[PDB]
């Protein structure tokens, strides 16, 4: 459609749905570019529906719901996570309308600390998908990035392992590619290995490089603490919370602790909370 930024997420629980109003408020504190949300209808709660016309009226931004029913012949996926991940990435060329030349998937526990309209300017050279790389700067946390070892480090012949938190899909070049058809047919005949596809949305994009390229994105375009230095956040365009290996501290302590300004927006999205309700 019409929008300058069109944006989707999933989100699934009272916690992922708090902070996907954050990500979309940090969204549009930090550009003037007309911005439309898409969301993953079948997994939200009633509540966060209903509350969203408001945040839509608040922060001036327009939204969709969508509804896509998995296919019968498609291999399902027991697991909600699974499920949920499936919805991410094998159905990119069926969720959207055909007029939206592009997408771009920002994870539900971000913080957006950039002009989103620079993502959608970002030149992919022909890729139908841009996706970041996972940090390598993090240097004590060397033991635990799997993907330099191992399978993935034979697998790859040197070519990055991406993170799946924040990824543009030129939709134009996908429809163009086939790169939808591909991937479902490619999940379809490894998802019959359990073992196969361990990190579904991360694993099925960075396996088909080679075929449906990926245009590697700056590093700054997501910044996690896991795997990312303290150096770098300072140019950390967006910031992703993602699973800590070593500590295993909480989501709601991380998220509190690492960026500054997310207590700033929890408070802001409750104080329209309270001003609706009243
Ligand atoms: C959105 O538009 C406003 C208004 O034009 C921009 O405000 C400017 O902000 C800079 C600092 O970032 C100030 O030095 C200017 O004086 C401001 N101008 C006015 C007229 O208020 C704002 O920067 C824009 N934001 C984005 C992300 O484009
Ligand atoms: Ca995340």
């Amino acid at each position: 459609e019409h929008a300058e930024i069109n944006i989707f997420s999933v989100a699934s629980g009272h916690l992922y749905e708090r902070m996907l109003n954050i990500m979309m408020a940090s969204v549009m504190h930090h550009t003037n570019h007309t911005v439309k949300f898409w969301f993953i209808e079948q997994f939200l709660s009633p509540s966060f529906k209903d509350f969203i016309p408001h945040m839509a009226a608040e922060y001036g931004f327009k939204y969709e719901m969508v509804t896509y029913k998995w296919p019968h012949w498609l291999r399902q996926q027991k697991e909600k996570q699974r499920e949920i991940w499936g919805y991410k990435i094998l159905f990119l060329d069926v969720l959207f309308p055909l007029s939206l030349d592009k997408v771009i998937f920002v994870d539900a526990d971000q913080i957006v600390r950039t002009d989103m309209y620079d993502l959608v300017e970002h030149p992919l050279d022909g890729a139908p998908y841009g996706f970041a790389p996972m940090c390598d700067s993090r240097v004590e946390m060397e033991g635990y990035r799997f993907w330099k070892t191992g399978y993935w480090a034979n697998y790859l012949k040197g070519k990055p392992y991406h993170i799946s938190a924040l990824y543009v899909v030129d939709l134009q070049r996908f429809r163009e590619l086939a790169a939808g058809d591909r991937l479902r047919q490619q999940y379809h005949a490894l998802s019959a290995d359990p073992n196969s596809l361990a990190n579904l949305d991360q694993d099925l994009p960075n396996h088909m490089q080679f075929t449906i390229p990926i245009a590697t994105l700056p590093q700054e375009w997501l910044w996690c603490e896991t795997w990312c230095s303290d150096e770098t956040l300072k140019d950390a365009r967006t910031i992703d919370l993602c699973n800590n290996p070593m500590t295993k501290e909480p989501k709601l302590d991380r998220a509190r602790r690492q960026v500054p300004e997310w207590t700033k927006y929890d408070e802001e999205i409750a104080e329209l909370a309270r001003r609706v309700r009243e």
